[PDB]
């Protein structure tokens, strides 16, 4: 079991970490949803599907920056809806497959009252996102962590 981002960058067998680069609606108003869907940018595959079965959590999701400050989110993961920051680890979503399949995780994040202006700044670090991967065959329990960050400001109009 191994994971890639978009651009090419992997995280390998037995975790680690990498960088995400994400585009940003530039504009997002009070009472709209700035969406940050992870699940065309971080791709993960199964390396012995013929004998193993990999299952995949999204054991944590931290907000960092101008998120942190300026939102109130909700995390996506597999057709259902958790606050974000989380307060518990999901169910796990299975990988059966060597084909690269997206890590199924998309952040909703609207701005908070009190938001107005640059509400997050290009370049920061807006969230960490833990995959924890098991097995149905040994005793592997690995992370993968994603740090997420801003590849541009997010204006909320005042
Ligand atoms: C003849 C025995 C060959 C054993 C190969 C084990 C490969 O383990 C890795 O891939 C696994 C499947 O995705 C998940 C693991 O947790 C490792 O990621």
């Amino acid at each position: 079991f191994a994971c890639k981002t978009a651009n090419g960058t992997a995280i390998p067998i037995g975790g680690g970490s990498a960088n995400v680069y994400v585009n940003l609606a530039p504009v997002v108003n009070v009472g709209q949803n700035l969406v940050v869907d992870l699940s065309t940018q971080i791709f993960c595959h199964n390396d012995y599907p013929e004998t193993i079965t990999d299952y995949v959590t999204l054991q944590r999701g931290s907000a960092y920056g101008g998120v942190l400050s300026n939102f109130s989110g909700t995390v996506k993961y597999s057709g259902s809806s958790y606050p974000f920051p989380t307060t518990s680890e999901t169910p796990r979503v299975v990988y059966n497959s060597r084909t690269d399949k997206p890590w199924p995780v998309a952040l909703y994040l609207t701005p908070v009252s009190s938001a107005g202006g640059v509400a997050i700044k290009a370049g920061s670090l807006i969230a960490v996102l833990i995959l924890r991967q098991t097995n149905n065959y040994n005793s592997d329990d690995f992370q993968f962590v994603w740090n997420i960050y801003a590849n541009n400001d997010v204006v909320v109009p005042t």
